[PDB]
């Protein structure tokens, strides 16, 4: 159970974004129905008033929280991968428009899942803004908690993969547009019961054998990281 408070740009807090530049749900309940419109931008997808100004090469840091800002972020039980997708605001999330900018499942070195490191990072994880057409975008951050993904939601609606999904409104001003955004996958649509990473037993199987749901990270992605980039407590 977790939500996005707002974003930092190049280590500068853009202030509370909830229902402002983040299309926030009314609460931190998970999305589990793979075929639902709710897979797009969660249970309350609608144009909100603001869109954060950024440029290609900026570091965009999403900040997640549980109850209060900078609390315990998400429950330690919610082991799983983190992904960021991008779509043109044009789409409003509809059609084959989502391009993956980032994927992080399990780090063998430190033996931590993306979610484990997100708790350590005070809920902060980042992507580098890619060289797409200047304009308005949604950045869709997705946490998959697998603490019950041993079942499918479609077969047992009290278990299944949990999706914590948050769309930020981002305006990309300066960009040479060296990497025009390709067509992407739909949500709902790209994740089905057979798709790998959706059904997995983290209790019986080792985390090194885990394989995140596709699609693959676009070649035009300039990567990203899970790490604190600023102190929320100094505000
Ligand atoms: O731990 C392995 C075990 O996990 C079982 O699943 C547990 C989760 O581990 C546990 O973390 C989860 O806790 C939920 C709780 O069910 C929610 O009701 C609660 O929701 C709160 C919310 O946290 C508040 O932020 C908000 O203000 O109010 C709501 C209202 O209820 O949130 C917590 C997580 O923070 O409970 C699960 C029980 O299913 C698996 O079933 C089992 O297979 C695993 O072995
Ligand atoms: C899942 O979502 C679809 C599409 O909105 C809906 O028709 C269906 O009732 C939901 N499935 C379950 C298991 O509730
Ligand atoms: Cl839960
Ligand atoms: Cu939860």
């Amino acid at each position: 159970h977790t939500l996005v408070w707002g974003v930092w740009v190049n280590g500068v807090d853009q202030g509370d974004g909830r229902n402002i530049y983040i299309r926030s749900p009314p609460n931190n309940n998970p999305v589990k129905n793979l075929t639902s419109p709710d897979m797009t931008c969660n249970v309350d997808n609608r144009v909100v008033p603001k869109s954060v100004p950024v440029n290609a090469g900026d570091t965009l840091t999403f900040e997640w929280y549980h109850n209060t800002r900078d609390d315990d972020i998400i429950a330690s039980s919610h082991h799983g991968p983190i992904a960021v997708y991008i779509a043109p605001a044009a789409s409003n999330g509809q059609g084959n428009v989502w391009v993956k900018l980032f994927e992080d499942a399990y780090n063998v070195t430190n033996s931590t899942w993306a979610v484990d490191r997100l708790i350590t990072a005070h809920g902060q994880h980042s992507v580098v803004v890619p060289h797409v057409a200047p304009g308005d975008y949604l950045f869709r951050a997705e946490i998959i908690a697998l603490h019950e993904a041993d079942s499918l939601y479609s077969q047992n609606p009290i278990r299944g993969a949990q999706f914590y999904i948050s769309c930020a409104q981002i305006t990309i001003n300066s960009s040479d547009d060296s990497t025009p955004l390709p067509a992407g996958v739909p949500f709902p649509g790209a994740y089905t019961d057979s798709t790998p990473g959706i059904q997995f037993n983290i209790y019986t199987t080792p985390a090194t054998s885990y394989v995140a749901p596709p699609p693959s990270v676009w070649s035009g992605a300039l990567g990203g990281s899970i790490a604190q980039v600023g102190d929320a407590s100094l505000e």
